[PDB]
This record gives C-alpha cells, structure tokens and sequence, in this order.
C-alpha cells in the first residue's frame, strides 16, 4: 500500500509546542516545560512494559542546543502513558546537551548510551579535539506491582558513568577523536553479550563502525578488531544463523552491509544478500538517514525488518517512510507507513503479543513530533507473506528425486531459492511464486508452467538494475544460477536469443547466457568472447538449461552437462558487473525486431553457484517441480 494501510491507525503521542516533560532546575523544584521538539525515537518492550525513548528538544530542532532524553512508558499497550525525564544534561551552558540514545534490552533492565556535549555550536566530525565530549553509559531498572486487577509501574535510572577512560587513543594506526552508538535499539547476543553498534570519528574528520561489546553485563566494554569502510556512520546490528549483520548509513552512496562469525573480529562484505540493495534516494546522491533493523518470529519463521525513507524531495526531507521483511533470501515491500507525502525520519518498530506497532518523526516548518502507529493492516500482508514463503519451500523439499547408480534421491534444494516463475501469469506480468518480484511479459499465450512467445519482441524481462531505487537482486552481480525447461519451436534465419544476463549501458552486452541458430547448434556467450556454436539439437524437445556464475567465471549446462568453452573468466577487473536485467525469450523495446520462436517453463534464481550434484537433481526432477 502506498499508504498507511486500511484498519491501521497512530497518536501524536510526542506532540510538538504542546507536550511537557517533568524539567529540574538547579535547586531541585520541578516544573512541567514546554518542548520544541521531538526527535529520534526508539520503542522497546520490557518484561511486558512499553518503553518509548527520544530526544527532548526544548528550544529548537536544530542538533546545537539545549536538549534532554525524555521518556513514557506504558502497561496498559498504548492507553495511559508516565513521563519522565531519563538523563540531564550538564547545564554548562545554553547549548549543553545528550542526545542520539541507543538502546539494549536484558532481563528487566535498559542500557542507554549517549552522547555529551558541554558548550560546542558545531557538529561532532568537526571539533577541534575531543574535550568537550564524553560517552555515557545509564542503566534503568523496571519493577512491576499491582493493585487490585490494575497493574503499574516504575522505572529506576542510575547515575551516568563514563566509558572514556576505555577509548583507545588509536586503531590500527588512526587516531581517535570522539565515538556515539550507532542511534536506535541495539541486541544481546545468544551467549549473552551485550552487543553495542557505534561510530567513530578520527581527528582527520573520518568517520567509520565498529563494535563494541561486554561478556560481563555492564561492567567491562571491548572493542572489536574488525571495521567499515570509511563514510559509514548510524549502523545498526542484529544476529542472524551465528553472525552479526551490520547495516549502516551512508550520505551520498547506497547502503554498505557486512558479516561476522567471530563477534567482530573479523568483517566481510555481504555482497551475496543485502548490501547495496538499499539507498538514500532515486539519485542516491542526497543525504541518508537512519534505519531499524531488527529481527521477529513470524508463523514459525525467523525474518528481519527494515525501515527507510524513500526521500523523493531530496535533502533533510525524509519523505514517504517504508518497510521491508526479508529472510535473508527473499525481500519483500511491505508497503508505506507514513500518510501521503508529509515529512518523516528516524523511526522504530517494535513486535509485541502478536502485535506490530511503530514510533518515528513527523515534520513541519521543521518542527518535530512523535508518532505512535498501530500496524494492523500491515501484519496481516506480512503474515500472508510468510506462510507462502513457508508452504512452498517444504513442498519442493518433500519430492521424492530418483535414485542415482553410487528410499529417495537428493532433494530439491531451496537453500538460495530467491525467486520462482512458474504456471501463474495475468495480463503483461508474469508471476513470483515467493511474491517478490514479478517479471514483465510480451507477446506470449500461457502453456502448463510457463508461456510460449510469438511476435516482435515476445519474451519476459526480470528486472536486476531496472528494478529502480531499491535493488533487491543486487546479489546476481557477486553471484547467481539461473535454471529453466525450454523447447525450440521454430528454426530461426540466424541466431537468436533464449536466456540469459544483459548489462547497463551502450550496444546491447552480455555478462552470460545461451542462444540458438539455423544449424540445430547451441551458441553459448560468455563475456564479450565471440559466440562459437556447439553441439547438436533437435525442434519440439524438451532440453535443461542452467546458468552459473561465481568467481568471475561462467559456465552453461544443457542436459546436465556442460558446454564447450564453460569455466571461462566473464569479467575483467576488480569493479563489479551491472546488471540491467535477466531475459526470458527475446524481450526488446527498440532494436533488432526479435521473434524468438521457443516455450520456457519453470524458472528458478539461486544466490550462490550451485554444485555438479545439486545440478543432477535438478535435471532429473524438472518434470515434479511445477506449481501445475
Ligand atoms: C550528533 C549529531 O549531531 N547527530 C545528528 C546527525 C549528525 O549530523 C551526523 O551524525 C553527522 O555525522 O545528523 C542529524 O542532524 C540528522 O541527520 O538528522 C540528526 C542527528 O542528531
């Protein structure tokens, strides 16, 4: 949905120039004060209790000012709110402040970190030193009570200590300035580490990630070894199947992502998943924003949230707020969660008694509030979503394959089974069996398990690069294996295409794939090489094809074997391929009036280069595999 979604609904919970908070002057007398603004929220769930955490902007918006880290919490899901005022800030000077909170939840207690600043006006990468900076650490306490039949609440805050006497005065050669948590919730890892994202700046104004981590619940903190590239900063973490995933911002670039197995020590780009799918803008040139990534159960299934800004009016804008679920395979557009075209930005979403909910920015003339969302509407599709995922998977993992001279053979595998064409297609759209992303047809009649095409231009296009803003099959460029079923209906006056990867840019190149000529005779492409024909086959048979392309090399299989010229080098250098798109046929809006006469049936993407044995299951199963 484009926006928020029907049966949804949200409070403006943290109301701009109207919201008071509990302020302490000096001498201890307390006085209800009006606030300016409202800004990066984090919502958490604590031993059943609501926890919404943000920055107190009493006089203005801008991040140079008087601020302090106001809090409401809840027992009754959203119907009565308590307001308090969590950490002051040292009262230096008019322009004394703590701000950007990151949030880790354990037990019954809440760990904030944030960042200090006495009497600076500008921003933190640009200080002189450090001198006016510390990092604090602020530990909260819940305890819950009862009356009779109603239940409260109260929620205890310590007194700040100070990590800087724990920051090293160097990494790996480069000189440290100042450091803050990456902003929003944060994760205690399965052996029990409290694991904190954060980002550093150098004295040379660089700013970088790293992790920072306690195996003794608060009392000792360790910087891991490992890093980001420079221009990274607001990561966010989460675990997933043994490894850490980092997803950071990046302002004026798309959205770098990393793995690791050791706790930090040791960092790789995830260039087979998530990285670089996600950007700040059509351009993505603009300035980026913060982002929550955390991960839920669904029906059974373990999945990840996103959330981001599409920034369609560039800048500071923050516009139309989104969110995606993915399984770490597939990723899936949940729709849009903000209402029509106003002013968003930082956000948080939070998965509680099998309820959605969500609390992020809203803006005006650059006024801030605090929006509390029910996600009703949007549960449901997800919820829709996932059982789909669910249902498929274990029916292609149930298929009893024949059994090969060494019960039933290998399975079917769906392990980086990211997409699936098949029997179901309506109109110009050819169907995502995962619900993902479709494919655009021309030209075609729909036959058991795919389509026949007939005409100039028939053929269908899975968009890679095309897909626009968001690029969810930006994995193909590191990795893929494309697989299909096809015949050959008519003889063709030269050569003609069948399937395979094309790239952005000038003419009309090919990373890999095969075609067809007059001679009965395959013609397979591998990079820019010359397309040598091989091999003989007949009209109207029923052949299997399979793409593979891994370690800058290319291979293509017909009937489970391989091609002549197959394990050659596709790509030369250390930058990676673009591809525009994957082609089904012979699609075309312009160009050589191609008529590729042939049928495809069944066609699957993996993520990963799949092995000689996987491949033999495949050719030998193609015919149980159909959705009918
Ligand atoms: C400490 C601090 O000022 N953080 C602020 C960041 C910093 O500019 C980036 O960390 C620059 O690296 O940007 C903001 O202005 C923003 O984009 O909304 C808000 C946030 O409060």
């Amino acid at each position: 949905a484009a926006s928020l979604a029907p049966g949804s609904s949200r409070v403006e919970l943290f109301k701009r120039k109207n919201s008071t908070v509990p302020f302490e002057e000096s001498n201890g007398t307390i006085r209800e004060r009006v606030v300016h603004s409202f800004r990066i929220p984090t919502i958490v769930n604590v031993d059943g209790v609501m926890v919404a955490i943000a920055d107190a902007r009493y006089e203005t918006s801008f991040d140079n000012s008087f601020i302090e880290t106001a809090v409401k919490y809840s027992v009754d899901d959203g119907a009565t709110w308590n307001t308090q005022i969590a950490i002051k800030n040292s009262r230096a000077s008019s322009v004394s402040r703590v701000m950007d909170a990151t949030v880790i939840v354990k037990g019954n207690k809440l760990y904030i970190l944030v960042g200090s600043f006495n009497k600076t006006r500008n921003s933190w990468t640009q200080h002189r030193d450090g001198s006016d900076w510390e990092p604090l650490l602020v530990v909260g306490e819940v305890t819950k009570s009862a009356a009779n039949g109603k239940t409260t609440a109260t929620i205890s805050w310590g007194k700040p200590v100070s990590l800087k006497p724990l920051f090293p005065a160097e990494f790996d050669g480069i000189l440290t300035k100042e450091f803050v948590g990456g902003v929003g919730a944060a994760i205690v890892a399965s052996n029990g580490n409290l694991v904190y994202p954060v980002q550093i700046a150098d004295m040379g104004g660089r700013v970088f990630t790293k992790i920072m981590y306690s195996e003794d619940d608060g009392n000792t903190w360790k910087f891991a070894e490992g890093r980001s590239k420079f221009g990274c900063s607001e990561p966010a973490v989460l675990e997933w199947e043994g490894k850490l995933i980092i997803n950071n911002r990046v302002d004026g670039n798309r959205r770098l992502v990393y793995e690791s197995s050791d706790m930090g020590k040791t960092w790789v780009e995830a260039l087979g998943t998530l990285s670089h799918v996600w950007t700040n803008s059509p351009t993505s040139n603009q300035q980026d924003c913060q982002s929550s990534f955390v991960a839920v159960t669904i029906e059974g299934k373990r999945v990840m949230l996103f959330t981001h800004p599409l920034n369609l009016k560039g800048r500071w804008m923050r516009d139309r707020l989104h969110l995606w679920m993915t399984d770490n395979q597939r990723i899936f557009d949940v729709g849009q969660i903000s209402i029509g075209d106003e002013n968003s930005g930082y956000s948080s979403v939070l998965y509680k008694d099998d309820k959605l909910y969500s609390l992020h920015e809203i803006n005006t003339n650059d006024v801030y509030s605090l929006v509390f969302v029910r996600l009703i509407g949007e549960l449901q599709l997800m919820k829709s979503v996932v059982r789909t995922w669910k249902e498929e998977d274990n029916h292609l993992a149930s298929i009893c394959t024949p059994v090969v001279p060494a019960g039933c053979g290998a399975a079917v595998p769906t392990a980086g089974l990211v997409g699936f064409l098949s029997h179901s297609a309506n109109g110009s759209v050819w169907e995502d069996v995962y619900r993902c992303v479709d494919a655009n047809v021309a030209n075609a009649e729909r036959v058991p398990n795919g389509l026949k095409f007939n005409g100039v231009g028939g053929g269908a296009v899975w968009p890679v690069a095309r897909q626009g803003q968001t690029r969810r099959y930006q994995f193909a460029n590191y990795r893929f294996t494309l697989v299909a079923t096809v015949t050959i209906d008519e003889l063709p006056k030269g050569t003609s295409p069948l399937l395979g990867a094309g790239l952005e840019g000038p003419g009309d190149a090919k990373l890999l794939g095969l075609s067809y000529d007059k001679n009965r005779q395959w013609r397979p492409l591998y990079g820019a090489a010359p397309a040598s024909p091989t091999g003989s086959w007949e009209l109207h048979k029923k052949y299997h094809v399979v793409l593979t392309m891994a370690d800058r090399q290319g291979s293509v299989y017909v009937d489970g074997q391989p091609l002549a010229g197959s394990g050659n080098t596709v790509v030369r250098g250390a930058t990676l391929p673009d591809i525009s798109h994957f082609y089904i046929g012979g699609p075309r809006s312009k160009g050589a009036p191609t008529d590729s006469r042939v049928t495809v049936t069944n066609v699957v993407l993996y993520n990963r280069r799949l092995n000689s044995s996987e491949i033999r299951t495949l050719f030998l199963s193609q015919d149980m595999i159909g959705t009918d």
